[PDB]
């Protein structure tokens, strides 16, 4: 089907996020920007009790 969104599970993201630490920074440039974006749906998205 299709890729859907669970719990903001770290373990499976670290291992995405260790090689993607080196494209981390250049999205942290402009994600000045997007944090406004972010709170659209990205703060939804990311479900904490």
């Amino acid at each position: 089907g299709s890729m859907k969104n669970y719990q903001p599970n770290k373990d499976l993201l670290e291992i995405l996020e260790s090689q993607k630490i080196k494209i981390k920074n250049l999205k942290e440039e402009v994600k000045i920007l997007q944090r406004k974006i972010d709170q659209q749906i990205a703060k939804e998205r990311v479900i904490k009790q």
